[PDB]
């Protein structure tokens, strides 16, 4: 009953793969249902066509800044930063899916995925999915970042959806 998700990423425009999440709906219903609208782009913005603007190897991944490109942007479908929901998942290990804030109940579109288990911040950042196929994408867009997070290539959702 999990939604599952779905990102084309390209590194400078060329084709690298596919990354699926499964959606933790049954847990953090609103968090999920965020993430799932903003991929399938039903309320007319989300992720297609954004970056992942901050990629720290073996840390984590970060995007979902669909309006500022840098991380100082992003929405919620909700008109506003939204609640966080619950801290019952945690930040296990490598392909966890968790929502970046700017501190308690800050929520808005940008999200990570993690590399690395991140224990530090349980309590912190609401952990709502997971990587389920292409984890291996997630590895090779790894390596095209930096120790402070910059790129070295552009690093995009070429196409995003819902799957099954």
């Amino acid at each position: 009953v999990n939604p599952t998700v779905f990102f084309d990423i390209a590194v400078d425009g060329e084709p690298l793969g596919r990354v699926s999440f499964e959606l933790f709906a049954d847990k953090v219903p609103k968090t999920a249902e965020n993430f799932r609208a903003l991929s399938t782009g039903e309320k007319g913005f989300g992720y297609k066509g954004s970056c992942f603007h901050r990629i720290i190897p073996g840390f984590m991944c970060q995007g979902g800044d669909f309006t500022r490109h840098n991380g100082t942007g992003g929405k919620s479908i909700y008109g506003e930063k939204f609640e966080d929901e619950n801290f019952i998942l945690k930040h296990t290990g490598p392909g966890i899916l968790s929502m970046a804030n700017a501190g308690p109940n800050t929520n808005g579109s940008q999200f990570f995925i993690c590399t690395a288990k991140t224990e530090w911040l349980d309590g912190k950042h609401v952990v709502f999915g997971k990587v389920k196929e292409g984890m291996n994408i997630v590895e090779a867009m790894e390596r095209f970042g930096s120790r402070n997070g910059k790129t070295s290539k552009k690093i995009t959702i070429a196409d995003c959806g819902q799957l099954e």
